[PDB]
């Protein structure tokens, strides 16, 4: 259990120190051997640190007359393409080291996925438990006009999401203050904050976010020939069994779309109990089971089962949990060819060695959780265009199939046709179930799977200029790293 | 280089490459009139119990595989060069020109720029 | 036959006194059962009324060296979705009273076809009929920056379209006023009116734009099996007449 | 006991039918005798209605958790000096047509003593007794918002100023709203109304403004020698008595 704020920079000093040297010999310049080096070392220098740290106070007006002073953080990391995502977390435990962290993480974690914009991240001292539903409205409307005046919100500079403690009602409040005091002769007003509800901009299915990630994020690499082998298994879903830690956000939308697909749910333990089913659970269900009690102690068709549910029998283990849940306490003692995380965080770096030494394909979080990342960054889009995605082209392309359908009915029965047999060519019972419900929520579906494909192909790749072996999270770093060094290099950084 | 100019003007006004949203969900509907086609068919010729493997060309699988923003830049400038030259070989009947292409591309440049003056209202007063 | 202000005022009273109970009960909050009430009857209070109406005078000089005074208005409904959408009429009859109507109308006609922005409409007293083609550029062209200045259109906050007396012409004139005075620093600076001609801007296929309307309205109801079994007849157009008035 | 917006109109009218006649003579151009006609009866229809009046729309949400809807009013007569100065009136019965006449009659006020800008005027119909003190700064501080982002209140456009029912406590209001949300990158930002409190911008000796008006007013006058021998006085407050009202 290590300090967090190390942990981060740790990875980066130890991902610089790789790269630095493939890279200084693809650079082009008429400079020594040595000046190269110094380039290099100086620009890994600058990625580092964070350019913006703010720090505010506020006077905020309790409902009983009262005043108090509300404090708050927004770090900005990179400027290298703007504006800078990142979302908003209200707790009394954010401190200005822990913003500095985060804020780092998103620049690296957007660029694995290619999604333009820098990282960013906020934070404010409060507990939401102990203040009523106009005391946060006052907490968060103010926290964007003494934000904004500095220039740290708004559709080309910053756009702040949600996070912990903060839902969408919190999304609504900013967009609302913002659009309508200093963004108002804006076209692009409402394009502030993404998270926001379905009613003034949000997008559809992205509460799913995450969930679709984590889907799409192992499927790339169990059908990958190369890595299976090692790991001694089949490609594809069939016969692979699956667990679930912390069942809620990330893991309900998770399990779904795994147990669609053949991947046999086993084991599903949250923070006050385990279930523990060697045949199978039904993922809606045990949702149901839940929607009236709030915990999942006493599954009717599942048994109990108590302690670590890390420690449990597996194939493709999920630690949907907080960070730093899995170290040298039972390394050895996972049973599982396959560790994809899906908070922040999840090992520690001592049990990354010892899984590189016990054939263990551990899955980077950088990646993986990207998820709700990309439908921010699609959400910011529909928001600047000023229309849903494909009204004008879903029916354009719908005559467009039914056109094709007709075209080869007609060229056959120019050649059977004599025979008079006819043809009925139609659409099969489900991409008609695909014709008739075809709405933006597919498209989103979409170039998310197609994101996170993309990019699994540039960590595979890199795992092999470097000769990285199963180590991915290293090959997550690198890929980052490489990118961002691209744009410094080629820019000329100074402004002299 | 520039109708390219264009299109790199638009990638920039937009904040997106080309396709990102669209090349897989393209790619499906693809795949779906294909097995469209191959189901319908073996309702008529499927009594027989002979499959019939619709499948895509070893062309149009390497068109899908590698299916970039390259591609739509390489297409929209084929559509340009094409209606524009449609736009020449009228104007060298509409006045009769025969062989002469550079008067008629002088000519066509004319007679739209002076429809944006006409229609405009040229002076503010 | 009623005064018509009174006749759209009237039909959202009536629809309000509908569906405000299957409303009460789809809120989610920590209220009682009456302060939902309060809280329904409220918002439908200020739902009701025109948020911004302006009122304007020109000192127009005719082409005969005299000089006159024009006179304008112009309401925005809502503000809910910016920007406000609303043509532009020129007729001796405008009215105050008639652009706060015909201003609400379009909040909600813009809203059971989903197209985002909120509803406006303007008017100015002439008769275009009395007017060279001179005298009505420099009516409009100053109608516009008299409008501008006070933040009244602009591609995110107002956009202006064409009305009875009010053709292309009139939105050619408007938007090379508006993007070389103020909008110059603007990239969408022509986007400020629609309904221009083609070369500048304007979309194909915009005169048979209700007409196409007004086909596709019938045609999705016409198939609906239901409201026509109780009508009488069957589906499609086949075997069914039409007459068409004006 | 007339009309008042009849009376105000019915000086400007009676006024301009006096100097119009010394007013074609000392104009210099190139016209007839009769088109300088046409151009004085021309500029004097330009100058009697009102430029610019807005209509306003409020939700407000009262301490109970209620709303409800204000309704408020902004007439600038002139812009031919700006800014535009004029008061804010609190009072339930403030139409749209005592708003016209008192901005027009500033116009006028503040040029025969060459206060360079023009004339402005706006109302709210509230009654300040039935509003708490936690009410009147959420009316107040969104009248301006509301009347800000449309361009009526600016340090170069418009400055608002206490009236009835209005003292410096509803200055104060103003000033901070607008000097932070509209006017922040503005160096001149606290320059937006005047009667402000003593601690935020205000003058000294402004209570007594009226005051010491009133007696200059009388003095040149009184000393005055010829039009005191008609009346049939000396010049000089020596000797003279006098009475108050109010
Ligand atoms: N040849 C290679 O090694 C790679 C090629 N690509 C190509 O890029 C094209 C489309 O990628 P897009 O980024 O969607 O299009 P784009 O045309 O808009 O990409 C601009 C460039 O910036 C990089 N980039 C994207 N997001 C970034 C971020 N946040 N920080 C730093 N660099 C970032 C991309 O990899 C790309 O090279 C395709 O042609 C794809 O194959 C992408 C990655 C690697
Ligand atoms: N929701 C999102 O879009 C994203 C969430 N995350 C991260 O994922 C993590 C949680 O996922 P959420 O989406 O927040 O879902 P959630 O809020 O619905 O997750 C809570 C779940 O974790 C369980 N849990 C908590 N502490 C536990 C412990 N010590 N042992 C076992 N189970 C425990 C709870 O019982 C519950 O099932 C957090 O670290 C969060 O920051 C990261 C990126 C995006
Ligand atoms: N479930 C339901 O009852 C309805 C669902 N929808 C859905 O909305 C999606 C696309 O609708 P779009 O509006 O095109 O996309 P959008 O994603 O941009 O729509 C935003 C939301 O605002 C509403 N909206 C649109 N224009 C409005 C206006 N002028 N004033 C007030 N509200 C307005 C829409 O109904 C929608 O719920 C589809 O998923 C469609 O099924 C639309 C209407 C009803
Ligand atoms: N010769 C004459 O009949 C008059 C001469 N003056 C002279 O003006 C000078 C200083 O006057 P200021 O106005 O203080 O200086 P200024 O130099 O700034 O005055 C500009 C001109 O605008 C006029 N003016 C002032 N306020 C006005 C308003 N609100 N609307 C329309 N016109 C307005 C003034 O009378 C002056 O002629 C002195 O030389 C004084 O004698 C002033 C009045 C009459």
């Amino acid at each position: 259990d290590p300090n967090f704020f190390k942990m981060v920079e740790g990875f980066f000093d130890r991902g610089a120190s790789i790269v630095e040297d493939k890279l200084v010999e693809d650079l082009k310049t008429r400079e020594t051997e040595e000046q190269k080096r110094n380039r290099v070392r100086s620009i890994l220098r600058i990625i580092k640190p964070c350019n913006h740290v703010l720090s505010l106070s506020f006077p905020i007006r309790r409902d009983d007359g009262s005043w108090e002073v509300i404090e708050g953080y927004r770090a900005q990391h990179s400027q290298h393409r703007t504006p800078c995502k990142g979302g908003i977390r209200y707790s009394t435990d954010v401190s200005v080291d822990e913003v500095k962290a985060l804020a780092s993480l998103m620049t690296y974690k957007c660029a694995v996925v290619d999604v333009p914009f820098g990282g960013a991240k906020a934070g404010v001292k409060i507990n939401p438990k102990n203040y009523t539903d106009n005391e946060l409205e006052k907490i968060t409307r103010r926290f964007t006009m003494e934000l904004a005046k500095k220039g740290f919100i708004g559709p080309g500079v910053d756009v702040p999401a949600p996070d912990m403690s903060t839902g969408e009602r919190e999304m609504s409040w900013i967009a609302d203050t913002y659009a309508s005091t200093i963004g108002h002769y804006d076209i692009n007003a409402h394009a502030c904050v993404t998270g926001k509800p379905i009613s003034q901009g949000g997008i559809h299915g992205r509460i799913s976010a995450t969930g679709r990630g984590v889907f799409h994020g192992i499927e790339n690499f169990i059908n990958e020939a190369s890595y299976m082998s090692i790991l001694g298994m089949t490609p594809g879903f069939g016969d692979k069994t699956f667990v679930v830690q912390g069942f809620g956000n990330v893991g309900l939308h998770s399990m779904r779309y795994l147990h669609r697909f053949g991947a046999k749910c086993i084991t599903v333990g949250e923070s006050d109990g385990s279930i523990w089913n060697p045949d199978g659970i039904d993922p809606k269900e045990l949702e149901d089971f839940k929607l009236q009690h709030g915990t999942i102690l006493g599954f009717p068709k599942a048994k109990i089962y108590e302690g670590s549910i890390l420690e449990v029998d597996c194939d493709i283990l999920i630690p949907a949990a907080s960070e730093k849940q899995l170290t040298k306490s039972n390394a050895p003692r996972v049973k599982a060819k396959i560790i994809a995380e899906g908070a922040n965080g999840p090992t520690t770096p001592e049990a990354d060695k010892i899984f590189l030494e016990r054939n263990i394909m551990v899955i980077p979080d950088l990646y993986l959780n990207a998820g709700g990342v990309t439908v921010s960054y699609f959400e910011w889009l529909n928001n600047l265009n000023h229309v849903s995605y494909g009204r004008l082209t879903f029916k354009y392309e719908r005559d467009s199939n039914y056109h094709l359908l007709m075209s080869v009915q007609e060229s056959l029965e120019r050649k059977f046709g004599k025979h008079g047999g006819t043809i009925p060519i139609v659409p099969t019972a489900e991409f008609q179930d695909r014709i008739s419900g075809a709405s933006e929520k597919d498209i989103v579906h979409s170039g998310l799977a197609y994101t996170m494909e993309r990019s699994a192909r540039q960590i595979m790749r890199t795992a092999m200029k470097y000769n990285l072996g199963l180590d991915l999270r290293t090959a997550a770093y690198v890929n980052a790293i490489e990118k961002v060094f691209r744009v410094y290099n080629e820019a000329g950084v100074t402004f002299t």
